[PDB]
Parts: structure tokens; sequence; C-alpha cells
């Protein structure tokens, strides 16, 4: 597998968690991931990067007390990492981008 904007997106807000494809940064570099080498369906085949906090440095999403926002990466199936994410904050509002955390789009 569940990869894409739709499924990804029904699938956290009702079981409340990302499904079994996705796997940290840091998850996915104890097992060989080289950003560099672009080798992640190569080390850990079948996965995804996904779960990580999003800082929201920037003040592009929406802020709440209490609130923090997690990342998934959408789409991806081999090669170097795509621009496309999924935003989640823990009151699960969803959202989308398709440009490397420019611009956000609510999906949910």
């Amino acid at each position: 597998v569940i990869n894409t904007f739709d499924g990804v997106a029904d699938y956290a807000q009702t079981y409340h968690k990302l499904p079994d494809n996705y796997i940290t940064k840091s998850e996915a570099q104890a097992l060989g991931w080289v950003a560099s080498k672009g080798n992640l369906a190569d080390v850990a085949p079948g996965k995804s990067i996904g779960g990580d906090i999003f800082s929201n440095r920037e003040g592009k999403l929406p802020g709440k007390s209490g609130r923090t926002w997690r990342e998934a990466d959408i789409n991806y199936t081999s090669g170097f990492r795509n621009s496309d994410r999924i935003l989640y904050s823990s009151d699960w509002l969803i959202y989308k981008t398709t440009d490397h955390y420019q611009t956000f789009t609510k999906i949910r």
C-alpha cells in the first residue's frame, strides 16, 4: 504493498499507523541504504521510507498544541526517492505534497 496517496491516507486514518511496507530512515540506513546510490529496493525489497517526524519548521502545515507531523514516501518502487509525500498529524489530518515539501494540499 500500500503506497498510493488514497491507499495510505485511508489506511492511516483507520488503523492509526502506516502499512507494513514502511520503514524509518534510520531503519533503512541500518540495513544498508545509501541515499547517494539510490539502492533502497536492493537492500530492503518492497519497502518505502516513512514514519519519520517532520519538523514543519517553516510553518507551512497547520499547528496546534500537542500536534506533531509525520511523513511517508508515496508511489516509491525503486531507484532514488521521488518528491511525493504524505504528511499526517497526530490527530489524523492528511496532507499531500508532490513537490518536495514546497506546497501542500489537504486530502483527508
